[PDB]
């Protein structure tokens, strides 16, 4: 079908007016437009792009740490087995580290190098490639420049805005609320995935090359993990570069495009995407979490996943949850009640595991809180692990306070007698935050 090959959701900005204009920021959050590319973002808003070419960042911070992936140079939209002979989903891409300043040097030669081949003028085998992935930049204190310039953009994309439910959460969670960077040589592959716990993303290509983006809507991502597992691969912990063959025939439509430097992408929440570099450039990415049904819904979905799956989940949704019904006014009614749904349920939970250790004779210990702490997991499952924290004799003593969670310390000691429970809320103050919220009345 010519369904199957749909067009691209695409925005054309000119003035600032434009970038600041409201329909934008609806456009983007609306369930049915699986991605929108906005085109002339940065020259609209004259954001400086040169913060974040390959010169200035060296010069910034040259010793700054870059994860390399080391991959196959392979042709156009396909992924080949080493041999040449069939098409299939695994993909190679091994790591090891580097530096800004050392991968910088292999960018500027393998430009250099292309130019020479290209004047020495006339299945695979393929050759090899290095992409330099994941570059922290956190640090205000090393990226103040490059920090404040991402504060000109319109509010609902910005890292960090009263709207943004990862704003909320009240501390860091590394490359989702704060910024990673991306160095590229032409055919460096950013594999298949969905973003971390179905966050919406931002990303902008920095150039002066450009990247290919390959699209799948939220809603086909069964299919996908279908084929992953069926190929011997894990769809949330594997490199997998999709057959768009397969795709085809399995009738899943696939958006596609071309993304230019000053071009802003934005995948919405569960968009399922994978990227190529087509030349030399470099990327900036975060999440974003919109206060919509459609955000909160999928979030919670791939949480629990998750523990299905024993993989971690970094947004803590539980944290996160009575965060928003103690500081947020919520008046969509459809998001409201699956905000109290889950806080009901949490309550509930508590209520019956803290009766089964008072009926037990287990006493459980008053111990608080800190402001602006983060949420915690347990450290053997790595689940998030609220209120009542399970921690040893010896830790307790000790003063360290390593988290587990109930099942893995009854797993541990059957009876809890090497653990003491810690308490971080009262039940009377949990209960009333539950009831004050309510929901708010806006005609909007
Ligand atoms: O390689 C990049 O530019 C980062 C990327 O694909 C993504 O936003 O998922
Ligand atoms: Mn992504
Ligand atoms: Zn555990």
């Amino acid at each position: 079908k010519d369904k199957l090959n749909p067009p691209t959701p695409s925005i054309y900005l000119e003035n600032k007016r434009d970038a600041f204009f409201p329909p934008l920021h609806q456009f983007c959050t609306n369930p049915k437009n699986p991605v929108t590319v906005i085109r002339g973002l940065a020259g609209a808003l004259k954001l400086d792009l040169g913060l974040f070419s390959t010169k200035t960042l060296v010069e910034a911070n040259n010793e700054h740490m870059v994860e390399v992936r080391t991959q196959l140079l392979q042709p156009a939209d396909e992924n080949w087995d080493p041999t040449g002979t069939k098409k299939i989903w695994r993909c190679e891409s091994n790591r090891s580290h580097t530096t800004i300043a050392k991968y910088a040097q292999y960018q500027a030669s393998s430009f250099q190098e292309s130019l020479r081949e290209e004047n020495e003028k006339r299945k695979g085998p393929f050759k090899t490639i290095k992409f330099g992935t994941n570059i922290d930049l956190s640090d205000n204190k090393k990226w103040k420049l490059q920090l404040h310039e991402l504060t000109k953009l319109p509010a609902f994309a910005r890292v960090v805005s009263a709207g943004n439910l990862l704003t909320h959460v009240g501390h860091t969670i590394l490359g989702m609320n704060t910024v990673q960077l991306y160095m590229k040589v032409p055919g460096s592959r950013t594999p298949g995935h969905q973003e971390n716990n179905n966050f919406c993303s931002v990303n902008i290509n920095i150039g002066p090359g450009d990247c290919e983006w390959f699209v799948v809507p939220e809603d086909y991502w069964g299919v996908l993990n279908d084929f992953c597992e069926k190929n011997n691969l894990n769809f949330l912990m594997s490199s997998w570069w999709p057959n768009l063959e397969d795709l085809y025939e399995a009738n899943v439509p696939v958006y596609r495009f071309i993304q230019r430097p000053g071009d802003l992408v934005w995948i919405n929440a569960g968009t399922v995407h994978w990227v190529q570099a087509v030349g030399w450039c470099n990327n900036i990415a975060w999440n974003v979490g919109p206060l919509t049904a459609c955000q909160y819904k999928l979030a919670v979905e791939r949480y629990e996943w998750n523990k299905l799956k024993s993989v971690k989940s970094p947004v803590p949704m539980v944290h996160l949850s009575w965060n928003m019904a103690r500081n947020i006014k919520v008046s969509d009614p459809k998001l409201f009640e699956m905000i109290k749904y889950c806080l009901l349920k949490i309550l509930k939970q508590y209520q019956t595991l803290r009766e089964a250790l008072v009926a037990a004779g287990k006493e459980v210990i008053w111990h608080g809180r800190t402001n602006d702490e983060p949420a915690h997991y347990c450290s053997i499952c790595e689940v998030e692990v609220f209120n009542l924290l399970f921690v040893t004799n010896e830790s307790n003593t000790q003063k360290t306070y390593i988290v587990h969670c109930h099942d893995c310390a009854r797993k541990t000691s059957k009876s809890l007698e090497n653990f003491v429970v810690l308490e971080q809320y009262k039940m009377e103050d949990l209960i009333q935050v539950y009831d004050q919220f309510t929901l708010a009345l806006s005609l909007s």
